[PDB]
């Protein structure tokens, strides 16, 4: 059946970079793959878009991820795909929740609805210090900081699905960590 | 300072007339106004948004709770700070009356995120502008977001807007949309007198 899975990150942490070589690596093996992104694999408009509360920009990031739970993910789910979600749920939550200090239960009340209850099965938390990720794409680092926090405490409450991986490691030992964790749920 | 009301009811009621006559009124007396809606008084991108097609009813409330949440915070509350009447033709209550009664989505999740999204702020008055649905759509046309839905959606809707205004009956003045135009100015114009003054 299908299988859910996310990366998870600052920008410039790999996330992106892991995404694609996850897909890639599932393509190489014949096995059906839809990868996707939020913002916008929901409501496209939505990601083109901009000067906003960070309590309107959470509320329209949920609207699109809405759309991309009933109209991308769970169609691919139904046909068997692994869907690769290049950020999902976790990113409002640490960005709007700890970075911008939006209230994490008001958050969660909104996402039960947003995302009819779909989790992913595992989540891939590319973890690193603000600094080496704006050194890699380039608010604040106090900002950054709390974020990072934020997925490091995401990551503590709910241990069995995060798993995460030291950003600054070589591409390929994250990649082949990464495809050691998927291997066992691959029917 | 300042006083915050809305104008409710389904397209056709004469809500958006009476919000207009009602600014009019007050400028002519000499008191600061400001004249807004929902959905677009937040971010006006929202209504090109919300003709997405099959857009999911949980979608399309986000979207009004985007655009309303701006709404408060960067044209409704900075006009009550500066005085102003600020009049809104829709507010929260016509998300609750059409994607909750009229959708069907939970009311208790609306109102939940409907908290701080609009931060607390609730209008002093509310004017519901009442009629039967068959009235209202025999008036003007539905707008295109809801072109396709019956008779029985909006039956539900100015039903929901009825028990909304039974919930509250401080704040909502509910009026018959099918009393003429000047007596309903009238009226509205009468509730708000003791205020302003
Ligand atoms: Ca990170
Ligand atoms: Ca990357
Ligand atoms: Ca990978
Ligand atoms: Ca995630
Ligand atoms: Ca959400
Ligand atoms: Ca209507
Ligand atoms: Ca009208
Ligand atoms: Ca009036
Ligand atoms: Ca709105
Ligand atoms: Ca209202
Ligand atoms: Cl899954
Ligand atoms: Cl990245
Ligand atoms: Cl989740
Ligand atoms: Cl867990
Ligand atoms: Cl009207
Ligand atoms: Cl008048
Ligand atoms: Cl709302
Ligand atoms: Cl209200
Ligand atoms: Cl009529
Ligand atoms: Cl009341």
């Amino acid at each position: 059946p299908g299988l859910f899975l996310t990366l998870e990150g600052l920008d410039g942490s790999g996330k992106t970079t892991q995404a694609r070589r996850l897909a890639a690596f599932l393509e190489a093996q014949g096995r059906p793959v839809l990868l996707t992104r939020e913002p916008g694999g929901g409501l496209p408009e939505v990601r083109s878009l901009q000067e906003l509360s960070p309590e309107a920009e959470y509320l329209l990031f949920s609207a699109d991820r809405a759309e991309h739970v009933r109209k991308v993910i769970l169609p691919g789910l139904a046909a068997g795909k692994v869907v690769i979600s290049d950020r999902y749920l976790d990113s409002s939550l640490a960005y709007q929740g700890y970075g911008r200090g939006l209230p994490l239960p008001w958050l969660r009340e909104v996402a039960r609805e947003a995302t009819r209850g779909l989790k992913p099965r595992l989540t891939f938390l590319l973890d690193l210090p603000p600094e080496a990720a704006l050194r890699r794409v380039r608010l604040g680092l106090e900002f950054f900081r709390r974020v990072r926090e934020g997925y490091l405490a995401l990551a503590r409450a709910e241990p069995g699905r995060f798993v995460v991986l030291d950003a600054t490691l070589p591409e390929e030992e994250i990649a082949r960590a990464i495809q050691a964790h998927l291997r066992p749920l691959l029917p």
